[PDB]
């Protein structure tokens, strides 16, 4: 019984976090989901998905102000956290300890207990301040995963690209996943 | 009359560099194109595009061993260079001065003459060694542009995503471009 | 048609940002204005200016929670941003990527697209943590402009000092301005 | 007449800040107290203390949003500030200048005026990002005081341990205190 | 059959290392114990525990001068090492390679073979030299665990606090432990 | 079924990589082997081993120009990579991202996916540039293993020394191995 | 009997390396010469010198792929190495250990054995990446000698300038040379 | 109407600054010239040029003690500054803010207003202290241009070499210049 | 008459230091020998050599507590020092100035007087803390010589390998030695 935290933050690519939650659920893991306010605004602008769809597919759902949620403490056990998509604001809050909501605090707790943390950073260009922040995060142990376009799987629709990226992110959580791979 | 260097290297996303060459050509700029050996191998694996298609659409074409090409010198004038897609190997060669082919040397010449250089870095995850390299490149003046998935334009096919990313890369070259933007 | 973002934050010197908006408007530029909550509190404590005066003189006005404003995306074009006056909190939020309101996000977008950003940092003393933060911002490309007393123009009232400083800040935005200068 | 700021933040150990306020009050100093929202949530979870008990024992009480409180300016005189207990979020906000509430701003003002600041950092483990943050704070002049278990005083109850730690923290404020010490 | 090294050094909190040895023994692991000279002096000052009690409860006991003990070589297999409590002197000896007794050498061997090392650093305040040392240790892979007071488990005696801290340290060794946790 | 990449590069000690391949094969793992051009030149100068012996004992063999080999992508799964012996050129290519052949690219892919990478660096003296490079590699997660003479196993021939070193390198891959160890 | 390695690389100023070889030969030293492929291309573009002239005047000549040449090992004795002219690519390959041809490997061997290495770096402008590379090389012990125009010797032809620069480079090899000097 | 500051300092190569002033004057720009005391001493030792020749060809001339000259203030507008030739002393004074004469102050003013500054650094060898200084200057935005010998234009006299170098320096000022270039 | 200090410390490879003493004695130099306590323990475990054999073959012998030995002062002249084999503990003591015995103090005196110091560091793996320590030592001027296996001399017994390594270490002391070398 593996349990994972998945957080959606206010960057483009809300569909990536929704699909990661669906895949991890499919594979029989529990997912504790958190969506920030900005992620809900982006979901509205970006998709037609029901505003309560994330709460629907998650094992348990928390809003970003639920700072007393169970995984706000390192004494609560789980197997890893993914922030997908991850804004610069959340990546930077984690990097520098500005743990002022449940998402940043849960990620900080993941890092201090040396559990796996995967950040699907979505921003471009990245300036030297961003890059130093990501380097600091990498030093702290986080997996830095820009959700880059990939074509070696020969994708034909947007869902093809989403599936490849979501699969590759799941592997960063230490998950055996079935998907097209390079041969 | 604006002239730009566009280099394709051995990362996934060959279509991005092809389409950037087409767009810049459409807008009436000259494009001096270079494709590395690994980029030609990737083009073959990734697309069905004619092996000589890049040479076709470019104003002038060079192979990566043409180390005496005109823009290998800073005394030759041009308005900027883009490496799309950019492998870790080429980004790192530029960062550390291992200018052992035309692509890395042309980018180094672009940087030392303080012209615009845009690197469409495609790799994920990025480890701390990659991130320090990109930070060094940013300090040298390069634009670091991971070709990240974007959805706020509400894309419906793969060509939609390619067009947004290619447009955003063109803007990093100081180019006025017409495309859907955030409102 | 040049467009500029001007943000007021919670430091003393609200009059400096008001007057910069008036000058840029005088010269025929559009100004997109943002005032933080703390800046509105300071305006009340510091001036007798109408609480809606900034909205009056601006081309378009946004509150700091309007995180979906047009210049929250790099695909929206403008010619530069000034934060006048700039608190330590906002300068530091920009430096470290804590882009949790429209002001910090707009400034981050200005920086990543290599547009001009001018920060009228008002704090004294500056401790070593402040100075490292400002050095980081300078490395990212921001103009660091403490609004220092100046006397070589032989000022005779408070408005004289404000005019010199506002003029010098406008020049950091790449603006031709008419004012008394050193001969 | 010595005056001290004491701030409680959202880490375990609310009793430590309550008892420091009582001791400083006992010794005839004035205490200006601030409790963050998260500290009030923790107090509720951790103790049975009256929700208004801190306001009761303090000379003057402020909530964390009272950003215009007197010690938000360096022109207001006081003799030092202690944050007890201090969360990672508040320590990091101080370190990097994210002075977005009264607690972080008051501590920043304490530091820039070279007054004494004592941070009772309570977190374990501390990862390399935390440690770099604390090192930065130490460079800025803050006293870093993890509220560690101590046994050389031969404590027999929880109140014994609290008294030793609160006494040692008071000494970091430059306070003569009477307590059991090593001989 | 899991085997762990537990070292006691000359900081207050000898009871923490004794209790960790008891817990790991309870759970059926072997414990190879080492106590430094200063730890024996502190045990005498701090407790009433028999001077040979550590040797009693350990699977095998070594004094700090037994520099040829089996785990002084990386070719000897074990599952992790904890130094509880850890003095500044021992943490710093490990950080900088001054491996002049069995404790520092065993910890260095743990680190170079990328096994788990947990350091229950007990000192307060920590000055900037201490913090840089701990940051270096964190970079080398050590878990830095100040044995901080914790109250969210609502402890009622000194043994309550010791049990929480010892449990949390055991978890840093990768040990499944049964104890009260945050909900 | 565990699979490992083993690469031979152009440093003295070709026998070490041959014997590691034999041991891993003996223990029932698959080995994907790569030998650089310089390693083949060194093999000829150093041994009498058949030029195709490495291809013989490997599960699958690749030359260093086979940049499209399966483990050039992180989507291909394996359990670790060893470069034995490792030249300064290959260690430095990995450190700085100059991933211009299959060996450096495979090692970079191993690192970015946080798999185990062991580098049997053979050079002496090591100057400060080498040492900074190895420190960077260590930060990226690589195991740095100079193949140093060892005598505590009381070796009597050259094969004794090779067996100890090859065994110790195998352990860095997370392999249970049977060999003489310190007692 | 003093022996020196002189390498020509692909920067302008091939005449400088030819003349250094002639001078050292004149003074009765042996010169082991290496010319890279790019240096041969530059010689053709830059001079009318016979393509085999360098091999003619050298004691022994090697091409850059002769990676098994005697001075590829530190056990081979010589008195110093000069790279004249030195490209950014070769200087950077030496700095970062990318010793992928005889020139970079011979220079690395010179450095690790603490012999004299003189690099006649010819590039302008030098960007911050170049300057950090040269600083690293200087730390490793290399002499950094940009072949700058000099006029205090009152030169009257191009050969006058070449003679001054070649003489000054020879002195960096620890060679007594007769030439016009400042008085 | 473009205006440029050109400063001559006490390094060999006075002819380079004289010729740059002539070229910029030829092209119809105004040149504000400054010569240091050491540059006048070098001019005397190096050339036969009239001691007042620089004042003759300049639009306006200043001695280095004219610290109140117009471009000692950022409020005075100009289009860039070149120091040709630039001594280590002047480059270092600019780098570290020792702005104790008009040349260093004018260059500092050029940098703080983000105008173009080109430093024709003439010294060889450059030790690690020089290289760190130049790297700092590059970070501040200065163009670092060692006046290196160049031969790809196939120069035949000293004036040929001077013309190439002066032309290349003019291009660093953002000047369209007509000269032989690489093809 | 050349005099050299040779120190044996508590790492495997005692035979290397014995043989270096024999070779230097053979060549007619004086050797002042020091063996640490741990080196004597290792000699016993590792060899059958007489416990007083080192004292026998040395010109003069000192134990590590003879802190007043002649070469504990820089005013005593000698030609270099080798620590063979060198433990991490001794290398680190030298690096950081923990000069608490004759070996570390003699090496520190060697370094401050800019005499040659060669450290035959024997440890593997080397973690990032070790590598930073060795880099610091290299910066201080020490020769870092891991006693790596070497095969290009085509060794046939253990004594063959020892002779090559001892010869190469002697060369780092500036000693002309006769041994098989690369051709
Ligand atoms: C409303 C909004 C916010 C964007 C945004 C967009 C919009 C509409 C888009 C979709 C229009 C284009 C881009 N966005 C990104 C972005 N931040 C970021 O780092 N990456 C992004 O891709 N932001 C900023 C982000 O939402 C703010 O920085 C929030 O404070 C982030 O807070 P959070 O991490 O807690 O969700
Ligand atoms: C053949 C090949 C090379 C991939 C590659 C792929 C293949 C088939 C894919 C498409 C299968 C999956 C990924 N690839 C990337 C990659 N390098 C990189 O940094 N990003 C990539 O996305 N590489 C490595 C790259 O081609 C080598 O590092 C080259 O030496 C790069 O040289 P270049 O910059 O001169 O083109
Ligand atoms: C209410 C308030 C806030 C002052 C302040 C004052 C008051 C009354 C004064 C006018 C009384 C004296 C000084 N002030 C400054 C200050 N922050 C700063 O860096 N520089 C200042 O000059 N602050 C702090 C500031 O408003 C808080 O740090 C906000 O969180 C800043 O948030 P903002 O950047 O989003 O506006
Ligand atoms: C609700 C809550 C928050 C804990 C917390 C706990 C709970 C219930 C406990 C008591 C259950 C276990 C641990 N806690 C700590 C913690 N932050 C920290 O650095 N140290 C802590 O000891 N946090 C996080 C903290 O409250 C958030 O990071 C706040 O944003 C801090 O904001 P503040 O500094 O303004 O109070
Ligand atoms: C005797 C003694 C030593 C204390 C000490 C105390 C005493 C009596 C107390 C209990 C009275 C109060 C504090 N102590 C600590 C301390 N070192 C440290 O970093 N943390 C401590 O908590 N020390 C110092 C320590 O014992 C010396 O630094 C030893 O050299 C440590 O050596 P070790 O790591 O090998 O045991
Ligand atoms: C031919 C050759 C190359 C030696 C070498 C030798 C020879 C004959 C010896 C065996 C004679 C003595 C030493 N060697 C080493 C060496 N590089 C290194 O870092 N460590 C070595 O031990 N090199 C250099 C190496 O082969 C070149 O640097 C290659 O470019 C390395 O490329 P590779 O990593 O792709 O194999
Ligand atoms: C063909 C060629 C290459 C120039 C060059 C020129 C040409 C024609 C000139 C003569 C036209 C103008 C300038 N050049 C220089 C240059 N590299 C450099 O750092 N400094 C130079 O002065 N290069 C680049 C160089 O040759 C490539 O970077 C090679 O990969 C260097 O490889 P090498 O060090 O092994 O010779
Ligand atoms: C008199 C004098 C000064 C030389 C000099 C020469 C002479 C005669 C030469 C022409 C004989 C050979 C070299 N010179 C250089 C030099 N400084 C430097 O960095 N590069 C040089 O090329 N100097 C030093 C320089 O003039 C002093 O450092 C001044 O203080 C520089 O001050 P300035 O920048 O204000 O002019
Ligand atoms: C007893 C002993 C100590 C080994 C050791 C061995 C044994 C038996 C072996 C031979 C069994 C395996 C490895 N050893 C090494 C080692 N230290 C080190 O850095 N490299 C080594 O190769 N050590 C540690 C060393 O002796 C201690 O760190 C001493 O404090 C070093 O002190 P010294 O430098 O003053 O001699």
């Amino acid at each position: 019984g593996m349990r994972f935290v998945v957080a959606l933050t206010g960057a483009s690519g809300q569909i990536l976090g929704i699909r990661l939650i669906e895949k991890l659920t499919e594979l029989g893991a529990e997912v504790y989901a958190v969506a920030s306010r900005a992620a809900k605004i982006t979901l509205k602008a970006e998709t037609d998905y029901d505003e309560g769809y994330v709460r629907e597919i998650a094992t348990k759902y928390y809003d970003e102000d639920e700072i007393a949620a169970p995984f706000a403490s390192g004494s609560f056990r789980h197997d890893g956290m993914a922030v997908v998509p991850c804004s610069i604001k959340t990546a930077s809050s984690i990097a520098y300890g500005i743990a002022d909501n449940l998402i940043a605090r849960a990620a900080d707790v993941t890092l201090k207990e040396k559990r796996r943390l995967v950040l699907a950073i979505r921003e471009a260009p990245l300036h030297s301040g961003h890059l130093k922040t990501l380097a600091r995060l990498a030093e702290m142990g986080a997996v830095i995963f820009p959700p880059v376009l990939s074509f070696y799987t020969r994708p034909k629709s947007v869902d093809d690209l989403i599936e490849h990226t979501v699969s590759r992110i799941a592997e960063q959580l230490g998950v055996e996943v079935d998907y097209r791979r390079w041969g």
